[PDB]
């Protein structure tokens, strides 16, 4: 049940698995909302399960184990169109906080922790519509965890309040991302 990069449906859940071609990643779909990633000296990859399209008030439940060795994130992750936005609600990470050096755009309290909100910009980078320049929105959880519930409405509403607006939702997953690192993870979404 370990697969090549691509998208599709498995046991009722959308999945997306993408990598940059470097090697060193094994992504597998399991029963229900379960997926696993095992990686060793990878390149950049993103994989996980959820919904296509996402919604603007989904309550996302996740549980499992997340053991990065190096640069990696565990997040609710997805995109909007018109405007094109790549967004993250980061529940845990490895050696790098993705908001390092980014402009802080507020705080929001949700699901047992304060999160710090940031906006960054990707310039002429790959996206769901091709090479583009686009903003990323981040909520970064202060209290890291690998199980819990994410009320996306609290984040999307706080972002909107701050002027970080989302267009129409594309996919919305619980994703393990790695950038040239190693690790293992096993996550069940619902």
């Amino acid at each position: 049940s370990c697969i090549q990069p691509g998208t599709g449906y498995n046991n009722g859940y959308f999945y997306s698995y993408w990598n940059d071609g470097h090697g060193g990643v094994t992504y597998c779909n399991g029963p229900g909302g379960q997926f696993s990633v095992n990686w060793s000296n990878s390149g950049n990859f993103v994989g996980g399960k959820g919904w296509q399209p996402g919604t603007k008030n989904k309550v996302i439940n996740f549980s499992g184990s997340y053991n990065p060795n190096g640069n990696s994130y565990l997040s609710v992750y997805g995109w909007s169109r018109n405007p094109l936005i790549e967004y993250y609600i980061v529940e845990n990470f490895g050696t790098y906080n993705p908001s390092t050096g980014a402009t802080k755009l507020g705080e929001v309290t949700s699901d047992g922790s304060v999160y710090d909100i940031y906006r960054t910009q990707r310039v002429n980078q790959p996206s769901i519509i091709g090479t583009a320049t686009f903003y990323q929105y981040w909520s970064v959880r202060r209290n890291h965890r690998s199980s819990g519930s994410v009320n996306t409405a609290n984040h999307f509403n706080a972002w909107a309040q701050q002027g970080l607006t989302l267009g129409t939702m594309d996919y919305q997953i619980v994703a393990v991302e790695g950038y040239f690192s190693s690790g293992s993870a096993s996550i069940t979404v619902s």
